[PDB]
């Protein structure tokens, strides 16, 4: 029903623990940076979260994230899910504590919920309290500092983050425009931490009013 | 069974009486438009057209117009469809106006038609008589003028354009090779009102003749 | 099961033995090439490497080659499949010659394997021997040299790939992170022919591995 939860899952993992120096050079990484975990799962933005969150639980850095076209349920095999995180770490012992975070957060933390009883409209309104190097490394969010993930189908998501700047203290640090690979939009807010729950609240309200009553 | 219209529906809509400022310049809205009016349907280029014939029945300007990745049959939720529009207005009464002429337009206008019996094939063979701001923002065509939009699979599309421009008298306005995120290739051409509709009939042939035997 | 060929098919095919001027233009054809022919098939590597395979068999070269946005599965119609290749040619005689070699090496050629004996998972290496124009158009493939063509699911791609660059004496000529239209990843790798062939079994080691314990 509305609100539940969707649980995400790991759908594939792997550790090189030295890469290849030809490859470590197309990937453009650190010198310090010569082990590797790579992970995928079925939910990109939940896994988003996932390794910015690693980036606080170990020594490592997202080296690669993106999401892929259509998303998990049009994927082209259970293995690819609709993300593919690459997380850089100077020994194999930090890759792995990563990846474990990154599972505990992909299984038991930031989740997508249903937007209607029917099931078939999903959304994300989560307060990242306390942000890592990954989402701070884009424009407008800074490292340890608080901030909103709200994704939604492009309707619910535009009408949503509207609702959501003129319900709390926050700004707007990035906005995704329709379509995202998934074909979502999205949107990360700034400001007080409590200020960014507001948002989220206001961000929900906004998305089942338009689940009950799509066409006004 | 084959040249049968395919009847778009809108899936979602909401008026945004007074969009939010800071909102607002990250759209990057003129100060005159301050009101916002969301659409979405099931049909991007059904859309695109109900959108510049709205700007020619209000006071609105198309603020944002993209498609989703791999279609409607494969969208995120029944909201989404595969398009999004967000018409920019003065005032809530110019928008409403705008979103009721775009509402008309998609449910008895321009229409896909079935390319072959099986309905596993789609194309749009369309005359737009005088074109709005919306597609004579492409360039190539000027406000006020006629043209044909011409819609179809890759191949399909690749042939019916080449058989189109020799069926009549017309220009390549603007050609948008494949794949469009809904993985079809679309072309403008331009020309008198009669030469754009011989492009059409001659594009339907084409699409018609590969449905029909697509190896040869 | 594993390791079994997944048989592609051409879904659609013309010839235009005269393309429209404007047309042309367009399409930014060389004074040379005025006859064209058009080619869609299930699988778009397969026809990347049969496209390159044809510029050998006849006086052909690749105008436009692209694929679409979430592959065949998911596809806007049957005769799409997931490539169109376009094959420029001095008249219709070289681009038929250059079609039917396409189709001999469309059904009868490289072909991708099945990862699993679930069959929900593919990948593809295969060794051209000798590149033709095409695949050596890309940087750092020498024209008529060989190389391995590496595709996978974004993590297995990934993993296989730095797998690959130990197992033999290669190197990475380009690679293609994840997603592609298709959502895979790719890679060309360049040496001895020997060399690209344990590379490709390197590879395939990799995937098999993948398929077998995804989550470790």
């Amino acid at each position: 029903p509305a609100l539940d939860l969707i649980r995400p899952s790991v759908t594939a993992m792997r550790v090189i623990a030295s890469v290849n120096a030809d490859f470590a050079r197309e990937l453009k990484l650190p010198p310090h940076i010569r082990s590797l975990g790579l992970i995928s799962a079925d939910s990109d933005d939940v896994t988003y979260i996932a390794a910015d969150e690693a980036t606080k639980q170990a020594m490592v850095e997202v080296v690669y994230g993106r999401s892929l076209y259509a998303g998990a349920a049009h994927g082209p095999s259970p293995t690819a899910g609709e993300v593919l995180i690459m997380l850089g770490g100077p020994n194999p012992a930090e890759v792995r504590a990563g990846l474990d975070a990154m599972i505990a957060h992909i299984e038991n933390g930031a989740a997508f919920q249903w937007a209607n009883d029917a099931q078939d409209t999903a959304f994300l309104a989560h307060v990242v309290s306390r942000t890592g190097s990954y989402l701070s490394s884009t424009a407008g969010i800074t490292l340890g500092d608080p901030m909103a993930y709200l994704v939604a189908p492009p309707l619910e998501a535009t009408y949503g983050i509207d609702a959501a700047l003129k319900s709390a203290d926050v700004q707007l640090a990035t906005y995704v425009p329709p379509p995202s690979e998934t074909n979502y939009s999205a949107a990360f807010l700034t400001g007080s931490q409590a200020a960014c729950k507001a948002a989220c609240n206001a961000f929900t309200d906004a998305v089942l009013e338009i689940a009950r009553n799509p066409i006004q």
